[PDB]
């Protein structure tokens, strides 16, 4: 009678961690989620046939709507699992799903998985250095999202890098690029020219993480906008006031202009 | 030739994931450090059993000053791996140890696991909310840093939550406790008096994350300055103005006063 939020990870089904393993294999049912990010590497089947089980996913309204209706009248009585990609509790909002359990009586736990959150450190960027992060959002009939432009802004300011998150349409198989995520931004500088995103900004693209090789470029946008990084999942990120050893990493494994090394302070 | 920096998670020898098993496993040499952090939750015994490799441990000087000329011979002509808590490259200096490789024309490869950036979204803080990162660090001496404190300064006052990684002496295995770091806050407070930390501000406590019970708690430090978090390590965190879904959860799940659903939010 227990409910387990057990990450997947960032590329494929081994990047699960042993103790999430261990565990879903013993689960009596187990659900999924594969909406909120997406994991190039893997399928639902060999999924299944590492953790020996069915797997029932879910979708985004399933899991918002009737998490308490499909879920959790299970864990009442077994023990039941929901897997996500990368870490359930990072860039979602299933962390509000463990207070639905707990209004239903069900204890939960979690088990964490490698995350994008993290991975950006093999991007060579101090992790501790990142600020506010923010994601590129589709634009949508009218309507046209801005307020990562302004994140970017912030973090600049006080010299901090930023996370950009890309936007994912999983019902309809839509994955933002970094590169479409570029051509927002300058359509954004354009509009608001605060001198935030232009064709000189330095930026990085991390794609693919968690794979043996994933694709970790780093340059000017006006070099990079047309630039085929593969497959996504990317994010896109934009660096603050860099430490030497930073730019030095950018060029020497993301393949920047030597041009960055001469860092201004 | 081949050079793997592996994680091992967060807390005890089954948080390392299934891929960098394998591949630990296949490798003729295997190598680790736990200076940057320590496996609370398990042996160096239970991990080289797990593994099935004896694990050759290097301290700090080992890596700093000497990767070149202990780890990397050796994956000249063989398959090696790095094993370090957390996820690889987090850790500061780390992401040039890719440099060195290179330098000495090495095949690196990075394989992720849980890190505490990630990991602290079972806070149920928003992640994207989190601003730059630090370190609290012993006073000692005539030497009184207090950065730590301007950077708890400058996130809040633009709502973004802080992460503060407490001081630890792996040789020594002496841990800072979040008690310890709430009272060096306030001298800090007492000496630059800007409103930043005080009996009244909110923080939140994650100690031993990646445990299948791990102790989350929320509080004003009035309350929690003296309480018993049980054993470390410990992780701080000052969050900034709340979402009323953070606030909720911390209510709902790390037993905070239901008075930060209107103060703090
Ligand atoms: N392996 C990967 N490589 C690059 N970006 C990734 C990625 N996995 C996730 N992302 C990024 O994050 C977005 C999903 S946000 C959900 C993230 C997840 N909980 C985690 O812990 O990683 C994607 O749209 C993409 O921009
Ligand atoms: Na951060």
């Amino acid at each position: 009678m227990v409910l387990y939020f057990i990450g997947l990870g960032l590329y494929d089904e081994r990047d699960i961690t042993v103790k999430g393993l261990e565990i879903a294999k013993k689960c009596d049912y187990v659900f999924a989620e594969f909406y909120t990010s997406l994991m190039a590497g893997t399928t639902l089947g060999r999924i299944q046939k590492l953790i020996g089980k069915e797997i029932r996913v879910l979708s985004r309204e399933d899991v918002e709507l009737n998490f308490e209706n499909i879920v959790l009248p299970l864990a009442k009585e077994n023990d039941v699992a929901f897997l996500t990609p990368g870490d359930p509790l990072v860039a979602t909002t299933h962390a509000e799903l463990r207070i639905r359990a707990k209004r239903a009586g069900v204890e939960s736990y979690v088990i964490h998985a490698p995350s994008i959150y993290s991975a950006v450190g093999i991007t060579g960027l101090h992790i501790y250095k990142f600020g506010k992060s923010a994601t590129v959002a589709y634009p949508e009939g009218n309507w046209f999202p801005t307020s990562y432009y302004d994140v970017i802004k912030e973090n600049a300011e006080r010299g901090l890098h930023t996370l950009l998150f890309l936007d994912i349409k999983a019902e309809k198989r839509m994955y933002m690029t970094a590169n479409e995520a570029m051509e927002l931004l300058l359509k954004v500088e354009d509009m608001k020219k605060g001198g935030v995103f232009t064709d000189d900004t330095l930026v990085v693209v991390l794609a693919r993480a968690g794979s043996l090789n994933p694709t970790i470029r780093a340059g000017y946008v006006k070099d990079l906008i047309r630039e085929d990084f593969g497959d996504p999942p990317h994010i896109l990120i934009v660096p603050g006031k860099m430490h030497i050893v930073e730019a030095e990493y950018l060029v020497e494994i993301a393949g920047a202009p030597r041009e960055i090394l001469r860092v201004n302070v």
